[PDB]
Formats: structure tokens, sequence, C-alpha cells
């Protein structure tokens, strides 16, 4: 017998019998990822005897409780107080809990698959001893970070100390590392207890190595996504740095690949090409790796492209394999059906160095003046774990990255509050913006800081914004002229000079 | 009995029994064939007993028109039926092997794709083989895996070994294959072409070979309605004057398929007062290409389809106006699959690349780049043109000239026109020059006087301009400019020979 | 190199690369077959690629000459030439003979599949150094044994002294012994030189086994295909004989399977006044363990209405068991009762053939010296008793005391000289022969008992045909009169005489 609080969910082992190797057990399975990992085991028979279910359960709960790990039940309450189990998982659709905990008794774990914040207060409205720990959506096709955030959020706001969380669905080496990241409450007071594996021990060829990998990946605290140092600076960005920021962009001519619709094509690689760096359009699948692996490449990514989310997921994924720096600039936030069920779709499929958006589309991405605007810049960092640029009069830059720290349970108490956030203006006066940080972010090296460089970009372009502007006779010019500043101003760095006043937020 | 020499691979037909067309027999067509043009036949198969009366009955046919009669890939069927030659692929009975059965004096086919398959034939040495059939060279590797084994059997110095192209040769591309498939020194093409679905499967079997051997022993492919003179004199001022002219005077349309490019390459084709067109529609392709002084500019990187790509390359080629290939990127897996692919559907009258590009293309300083542009210019058979500091251009058609087992006189690499003048614009530019020309015109010049008129607009734009920004609209502006006053004795740029 | 004389065709391997079970190769297969029994092997390429064939070839040539065993190609007569084949099968649709023969020279084997006597005619026409050895039609679905025959027999015809032969086809242990047994010439001067299997020892789990099992049945002499004594009785069966038979049979109650058309009911009352059950099953399923039953008994009627899948079913079930069978062909009567037949009789082994001189004449492939010599010639044939009903009713054994052999293929015991006799003084009589053989024991005697039936019949038709007035009283006083005549055992005092033919 195990109490509530003995209970480590870190890497929990959510078993599927119907999809076991030839020639390897579910006791086989099981057991190399519990002398390798596996914190917890759930069993799962949604096709089988429930004689023989009780006859393999008793069997296993030998080998967890030898492990002095517990076993869980989905979601046979009988099956579970039959074969004095630890702890009994049910879903939206199963058994009511109050009637569940009425059978079991207190002493029994219960573990309930939310999904959704109202079913946080449901979860709540039955106070402790009801759920002892939440299942969190699907987070993958087999909703996301997003709606696991969501989740975790509702949990802090009906402060529900008592549960805990697990993640689980469609949960692989490829994304595990995001998941644990991103997924914390957005008071920084919570992240996810554990993760839940299922075809990625179970389906393993080498349980044993599997399972040593998700340990490797849930133990460690660093997600160093992108190859740029991801330091938390709070000095304002220097001259000397911004200087040193540009040198090194046109020194490395960074590869931007600019996924974007057709308007922005011949304007962004102009962009590009004027900051010394070289500009590709490919939105073509097989390339997407090749592509990614060429020196100080750098993906620039629009929504109302024409690309299908295969490929978006295709490229995003690559660039993130080599630890490249995406930029994401989401044109269309409600825009309000297609093109926001896009953009949370990509916002799911890896993790983006640095979001671009204007009121609208920051707002939008926080989920909802100029103090505003501020915090929801910062709201969006911190969700999304990136440097987030939100273009206006004044342009707000925040770091959310918090240095690639992850933790289970989540942050070091560092909220959406208290990120560094710097604004950046020059007076009255955009996806050009997006071109513009994605090559200051390429040039970075080994040794870079991502925060620096972005706000860099946001000088540069507003700095070649008032030049041209001045400079021009109408629309027409002022682009021209824009791409001409932007040409002129890096070639001369001398940002001392530049207009734009760096303030703090 | 046949002597290895007196094999005349000209018209080599290879028969399918499983493909004749009702009301007809095999020996009716490979009849037909025989009086209109076929110098060689080669007979696939059935019951091997059953097939041993239909050798032996078109066994007389053949040396009834003084033909030799080879078989696939039954030696046994062959030494029985006394058979002039034997087929066999690389999957078929080792040479040595078959060579020791049937002695000497008979003729021994072998199915070569791929330079190593050449070497091992060399290390073997005469009277193993005496005849490959080249790859396959389409689907049913191209003229440029062919050239490669050519290239193989002559670094081997196998003068012993002839070659015949097989694989989905028709009259649509038997002219591009006889043109190009030439060995990189100029001293050997093929010596025949294998036709198969095409003289069987006829409907008019002896209406198909006539044309066919119209086609084998003809000398001229005009690919293109321009003249392909070989020209060694310096392009004059005057000549580039009266390009101008003609382009500004014919108003060429120029079919754009291409990336980013779109919006600046319709810029650069407009300002040379030529309409441009980015169609990527396969029904049009044809319509498109109908329309006077027309012209395909073409970009890999492309978001079209393979299958409109060879839908529209072929076009052209049908109307014979001019292409201009582009290839950028060639050097992703993806795009060097796609180019290469390309490369195979038709007859380009100009590629145009930069270091890299043109490196990749010849199949790899300064002295390089103009040797790889003239390698990748007699490749193609094509005026190749290599950006850089300096741009090379070098004119690789050699009058449009092919021969049987020759092949180019003695024209190789080494010797095509290459001349030096000191992006994706300049093909916009080349497209506009080409398109001009008239039936009397010259390909090789309209190539320089775009690679001039570009170089040149870029001199000027790069003084009279403040910026990337309007770098571009001022290049856009010194086309404008320096085409309504053709005064080319004015332009900036120097043209020397290489 | 082998010589021509030097070929041990005993048992023959034709590999059939396309079906060899997971996890085992060819070289493995055919090397088992070689270590216990094949003593030649036939390598076939169906469908590879001419290349991969010679390597295959080659692997295998040193793996056959390390036993002393030739190699033949089929049907690549270059690929043969190529690697130094010992010979070459060609088929009726592969390339002619003496083309072939030019290109090979002589001192190399040529195989032909021969499956019709005008094919030996031919194969003849081109005198010896031509063909060395045919392969025999396809006994079986994958002709039978009856079509073997013809061929065997015109090879002799013919004096092909030359040409040795192999049977071929769905040839298995379920039924090797009986085309080993009944493939002989029809002047018993020749059988089959050996036996060509394919997919049974390639296709075996453990070749190794499989080829022991070949092995000992092909250098096997008896062929017990029935639990009762074979041995040749030149003695007139004896007034005791037949009485120790109608003993046995009374004692032992046999039962007696009818598959029959009207002769039903008729039938199972010969049956069952012979003291013996009369079972009337059609069904499939039943078959095996209907022929497990103690003295138990086939007697099969063409013109049934049961499936020819079914015939076979029981045919085979009976041999399986060794228990007799009595086949009754009904009749050229009607081209699809021909074909029927022929069917049946290469499904088994029958301990007896019986028939009217329309029948036998038929069944002997076409007076009263005639009568004779066609009942000899079926008994022979279809190695078996065999009974033409008349006047005088003829009985002829043909079954040799089971004996069988390679190349040989009878101790030159011809159709002309197994013994026949004459009864003198009909689907009934079907019925009472199958009654009489039924109770015979180990120890019994075939052929006794048969005659046994003949004189018992024939004798309860004297009596009826006289205690008669129609008919149908003589039907019913038929069944009487063997009633009454087997519950008094007194042959001495039966109206027919056995003489000898």
């Amino acid at each position: 017998k195990f109490s509530k609080e003995q209970f480590d969910y870190s890497l929990y082992l959510v078993t599927d019998s119907g999809m076991i190797p030839e020639g390897k057990t579910l006791y086989g399975q099981v057991e190399a990822g519990l002398q390798n990992g596996v914190t917890l085991v759930q069993i799962r028979e949604k096709d089988a005897d429930t004689k023989f279910f009780i006859e393999e359960a008793l069997q296993i709960k030998e080998l967890c409780h030898a492990h002095n790990v517990p076993l869980i039940i989905n979601d046979r309450i009988d099956v579970a107080m039959a074969i004095g189990a630890d702890g009994i998982h049910v879903g939206q659709d199963d058994m009511p809990i109050p009637m569940i905990r009425k059978l079991v008794g207190p002493d029994m774990v219960i573990g309930w698959s939310v999904g959704f914040p109202e079913e946080v207060d449901e979860l709540s409205k039955m106070g402790p001893d009801m759920v002892d720990y939440i299942g969190v959506g699907t987070l993958f096709p087999t909703m996301g970070t997003a709606g696991a955030i969501r989740v975790l959020d509702a949990l802090e706001r009906n402060n529900a100390h008592w549960c805990r969380t697990v993640g689980i669905g469609g949960l692989h080496p490829d994304n595990i590392e995001r998941v644990l990241y991103q997924c914390v409450s957005s008071n920084g007071k919570r992240s996810l207890d554990g993760i839940c594996v299922v075809s990625d021990i179970i389906a393993s060829l080498d349980a044993a190595k599997s399972t040593k990998i998700l340990r490797g990946l849930i133990d460690k605290t660093d997600y160093k996504f992108v190859n740029i140092g991801l330091s938390t600076k709070n000095s304002l960005t220097t001259t000397d740095e911004i200087q040193s920021i540009i040198s090194n962009t046109l020194k490395a001519r960074p590869l931007v690949q600019h996924i974007t619709n057709k308007v922005h094509q011949n304007f962004g690689a102009n962009v590009t090409l004027a900051l010394g760096s070289s500009p590709i359009m490919s939105e073509i699948q097989s390339e997407v790796n090749d592509l990614a692996a060429i020196p100080h490449a750098t993906l620039l990514l629009n929504t109302g492209s024409v690309a299908p989310p295969e490929m978006l997921k295709a490229a995003i994924r690559a660039y993130n394999d080599v630890k490249r720096p995406i930029v994401f600039d989401p044109v269309g936030y409600s825009a309000t059906e297609t093109r926001l069920l896009l953009n949370n779709k990509l916002l799911t499929f890896g993790q983006f160095s640095c979001i671009k958006g204007n009121s609208s589309e920051i707002l939008g991405l926080a989920e909802l003046s100029n103090e505003l605007l501020i915090q929801a810049t910062k709201i969006v960092a911190f969700k999304y774990k990136t440097v987030a640029v939100c273009t206006g009069e004044f342009d707000f830059i925040a770091d959310g990255t918090i240095e690639g720290k992850y933790s289970l349970s989540g942050t070091n108490g560092t909220s959406v509050e208290d990120i560094p956030c710097v604004a950046v203006e020059a007076g009255p006066i955009g996806c050009s913006l997006g071109s513009t940080i994605a090559c200051m972010i390429g040039g970075q090296p080994s040794e870079g800081n991502l925060f620096h460089a972005v706000v860099a970009g946001v000088m540069l372009y507003k700095a070649a914004g008032k030049i041209a502007s001045e400079k021009c006779n109408g629309s027409g010019s002022f682009q021209v002229e824009l791409i001409d500043a932007l040409y002129r101003l890096t070639r001369e760095n001398t940002p001392v000079t530049w207009a734009p006043k760096l303030t703090h937020t």
C-alpha cells in the first residue's frame, strides 16, 4: 500500500497490451521499463476477458510492487478493488468520480482524464480525496501544450493543491522536452508532475533502451532548443552588443528559409538580401532537412502561406532537430476561423525562437491600450517559451525563454509578470520585421544571445523606418528606401547613430 | 553469316511479340520495318519451342533483306537456329561463359546503363562484348547518363564495342537523343537507335519506319527556330544593336516558370519591351507556345509538378521555340533529382548558372569555370552561361549537327566557342534577347547580348543606387533606358575571348 | 562426367525453387535428399534470372557431384552446356530433340516429357543417341497409371531398349507403391526405372525424413494393398477351400459399404443374405470411420450419384487401412461414364474388377477365347482379380503376389500367363464377391475368395432359375438360394463346374 504522496509520476508507463512486438511479453516490456525509469504503471484492458485481465494484473502487480512502484488500472474499478490495485484511472465518459470514491474509499488513487478547464472546475467543486491526479488531454494526435497550459492554469485559479498532473498522448523523445518545458502554469508555480508514454516503451524492440532515453529527458533541466545563448539579459542591449550582432550576421551569411504568402515573397527576400544573408523560398518537403543542415540556417514562418500543414510540421520539426532558430509570424489570428485553426496547430509542431505580431495578433495569442500590450507581450513570450515581439508605435520585446529551464512540478518562481520586457520607440511614422529578426538571430554563434539578437532586429528595423519615411515620396519609395536603409545601416555599424530609443517596460 | 563489321546498327528493331495490334503478325510488322529501314532485328520471347519456329521463320525474312537476326536472351535458341547474335542483360548469363559456348564469329550484345559496367566490358577485351544497348534512356537516366557511358567507352578505349540507344525512343525525342548522346571528346556517338513500341505497335509499320529512318540519317537537329551557326568573331556592337532592336520590335512572350523571381523577373522582361506570362497551367502550355516569338524561361525550385514541366519543355520544342533553363540549387538531393529529370525532357537553347551550379552540371578558380562552362555547353548541346565576376558564355550547339557513330566530326568539349564578359534577372534577360531573334538570327550572339546588356545595366545601377532596394529598381530602369537607345558602343562591359 | 548407363533413376528429385519452406535453402533440401536417397537431381528455373540460375546450378552441381549423383537441367540447353551439366530435360513444347542433340553432342543425357504413345513412336523413329529417358506424362493432377502403361507398352512394341523411364507428377507416399506396382509393360518385361518427386522433398519441413520414406517405398518389393493373402494359386479352388471361405464370411460378419445406383435394395439383400451387414453411405466424412470397422469392404458402382471427390475420398480411405475394394464399372455406355471410370481407376488399388463382355473388353482396350484374353489383360493391367460374367464366368488373378520392382519389372510374368479359371453351369455378383473377400482373414487368399463368390452366385443362379415363375420370383429365389447355400457349406453339392482356362 502506497500513500497518495509516495506516488512518483515522473515516468508513467501506460500499457496497451494490443501492440507488443512479437517474441516479447507485457511482463517483458513492463519489467525493462521498471529497472530503467518507469515509476508508475497503468494497465489497460479494453480488449480482453475480464478474468484473463485479472491474472495479468496480479502477475504485473507482483512485478511492480517488487520495484516498489504502484499499479493503476483503467477503467475497471472492480478489477482494481479486486486485485488490491494502488489506483484507478477513469476517463470523462467513465464512472462519475464521487461514485468511484464511494466504492474504493479513500487511500486509493483516482486518476481522471482532463482536457479542458471546465473539467478542472468540476474536479475542484469536489475538493480533495476525490481526484488525486489528472492526465492532461490528448496533447498530440495519436490541443497541444497551449491547451495543457489552460488546464494547469485552472488548477491554479482553483487552488487544487492536492491534484497532481501527468501529460499524455503521443509523447515521444521528439517532443517530450518541449512538452515539459512549456507546460507550466501561467504563474510559474506549477508544471507537469510526469509524462505518460505508451507506444514508446511498449512497442519498443528494445524497451530497456527506450526507457533509459525517456529518463534522460525527464530528469534533465535544460531544453537547449536553439544553438544560441538563452541567458536572461536585464541590461538593456548595448550599442556595442547590437554592433556585434550585425557583424556576426554579415560575416556568417545566414540562410533564411521563407515560408510566406505571395506578397512578402519578393519583399522579404530583399530585406534578407539587404542584411547580407541569402533567402530561400522553398515550400518543398523533401528539401526541408537538407536546407536546415546548412550552417547558420534559419526558418521564417508565415501563416496564410500556401504550404500544407503536413509540410510546415515537416519543417518546424526539421529545424528543431538541428537546433536552428524558427521565427513565427502569425498573420491571421481571427481571421477567426481557418487561420486561427492553422496557427494553433502550428504552435504545437515545435519550439519557436521568436513569435512576432502586432496589437491584434499578440492580444489574440495571449488570449485577451499600451500597458495592456506590454502585459500581452509578456504573456505570449512566457506561454510559448520564446522571445515575443509586439509591433506598433512602440515595439515591445519580451524574453520568455527562462534560459531553457524546465522541471517536473515548475519554473523557479518566474511568472508571466516578471520576465524581461523592453520597449523600442521612435515617435510616429511589418513582415519585413520578421525577415530582419530572422537574419539577426541567424548570425548568432554558439556563444551568442537570442534575446539581444531579437532586440537588435527590432531596433535595426525601426531605425531603417525613420530614415525611409524621411527620404521617401510615398508608399512605393518608402519600401525601396527601407531596404536601402537596412543595407546602409548594417554596412556601417554605428548603432550610436540610430534614431530609436530603447527603454525598459 | 555476317562478320561483326557488316552489322548496321542504324535502326535496330527490338520486337516484343506481346503488343502487336490485332489483324497483324510479327512477320507482318518486322517485314514492313525491313522494307523501309530496319537494319537489325532482335527477337524477344512463350513456349521455348514455338519460339524456335517463329525465330526460324523470321530469320528467313531477315536474311532475305540481308539483315542479321539477334536473340534475347536464350543463347541456346540462338546457337540452335544459327542466329547472328545474342543480346543478354546485366542479370543474364555472364559474358565469358556466353562466348565460350557460341565461340567467336557471333555478336554479343550487352545491356549497359552505367560506366562501371563499361569498365568490366573492357577488362574482358575484344571478342567478348561486340555492342551494348545503353541503359534505359527514358521511362517506358536519360541522355546525360548515356554520355557518361560513351565517355567510359572512350577513357577505356573500347574501339571494338559499338553502341545502340534503347528505351522509350520515339520520334518525339530520337533526334535529341542522337544529338546529345556524344562522347565528351566528340569522337564517338550512338551507332544506332532501338525502337520497340514504335514499329511493332504501329497500325502502319511501313510508315512509322519510314519516319524513324528520315530522322536517323538526317544530320540537322533544328531544335530552335534561330540560327545556330558557329560564331567565332566576338559579338559586334552592330550585332548587339540588331538583337535589341529585334526583341523590341517583336515583343516576345516569355513564359516564366519560377519561384521571389515572379515579380522581379516580370519587371525585367517588361522593361525589355516584352510581355511576361507566369502560367504554370498544363492545358495552356500548348496554346501559349503557339504565340509568335514565344519563349520559355525555366527555374528549378518552382512549385509546378514535373508532369507539367515536361508538358511545357515538350510543348516548346515541338513548335521549335527557345527554352532557357536556370537550375537554381543544383547541389538539396530533391533539387538535384528534379534538375536531372528536367534535362531529359527536351532540348534547351540556354542553360544559365553560377560557379556552383555550373561546376555541378559539368560534374566536377577561373580557368576552371571556363572549362566547366564549355563542358556544360557541349554536354547539353546548348549555349551555357556561367555568372560571376566574369560571365562566361560557351556555344555547344555545334550548328545542330548530329551523326551516327562518328559523331561530332572532331569538335570536342575543348574547342567550342567560349567568350568572357567582365542573377535570375539574367535569365529573363537572355530569354528576351533570344525571344526576339528571327529565322535568320543567331542564338549565340543573342545570349552574349543579354549577358552584356545585363552586366551593363549592373554597372549603371550599382552607381545610381543607395542600397539593395534601389539597386534592384535602378537595374530595371537601366535595362529600360539601355535598350531604348541602342548605343552598345556606350556600354561598360568588355567582351574578350576565353 | 557420367555415362548414360551410370544413371540411377531410382529417386529422381526434380527441384522447384519457388516452393521452399522459410528458413530453408534449395541447397539445404537437395542436400538432405542426397544423403538419404535422391540418386538424380534436376534443376528448374522457371522465372529467375538466367545468370543467377547459373550460379545456383554451379553451386548445386558441386553438391551433386560430391555425392556422385548427376545433375540435369530443364529446359535451358545453353545453361546446361555452359555449366557442364550431365543432362537436360526438355518437354514436348520445348526445343526439338534432333536440334538439342546436335548442340550437346552425344555423351549427355536427354530427358523428354512423354504422355502418349504417339510420342514414343516419334522418340523411336529417332533411334538411340537421341532420347535417353522419358518422364511419363503427368500421372496425377498437381491420365494415371493406365495411361503410363500405354506408353511403356509403346516403348516395347517399338523396342526402344535404350530409353529409360521415370514416372512424374503428383507422386507422393500415398500412391508411389501403387504407381510402381501397376506401371508395368503389358508383357511384364518393363516397368518404371524411377520416380520423380517434387513437392514431397522440396516442400518438406524435414526433407531428410521425407526422403528416407520415399526410399523405403522405392526399394521395397511388396505392395500389400489388401490385408489378405495374394499368393498365386494355380490349383483349382477346392470344395474344402470354398467351404472355409463361406464359414469365414459368416463368422466375420463383414461390413460391405455399397456405393451404387436400383442395386441399392437388391444388393443389400444379397449382402444381408450372406450374413454380412450392408451400408449405403455416400457420405464423405463417414468414409474413414466406416473403413475402420473390422472386416470392412468397399463395393463400388459407376453410375452412382456420389461426387468424384467422395469416390476418391473412399477409394483412398480403404486402401489406407488395407481393406478390399470391389469395382463394378457399369459402362462404353456414355462418354460421361467412360470418363468417370478412368478417373476412378487412378484413385487407388482395387482387389477386384467385375464386368461383363462389353465392360471387360472395353477395360482391356479391345467370341469366347477373346473374353478369356480380355479378362487376363484387365486383371494384369489394374493388378487385380478381374471377373468377366457371361454364360461362362472367367476369373483372372493379375495381382502377382503384390510384386513390383524398378526397371525389371515383373519377373517375366506377362498378361499371357497369369492364373485364369472358368466357371460354367449381375451386380448381385459384385455384392457376393464383396462378402467373400470381406470375410477373409490375414492368412486368407484373395483369388480363391473371388472364385468362391462366382461359384456361390452361379450356383444360386441355377437353383433360382428352377424354383421360380418369372423375373420377379427369380430375384427373391436367388436371394433365398444364397441364404440356404451358405447356411449349409456343402459345395460338393453345387451345380457349377470350375475348369481351367
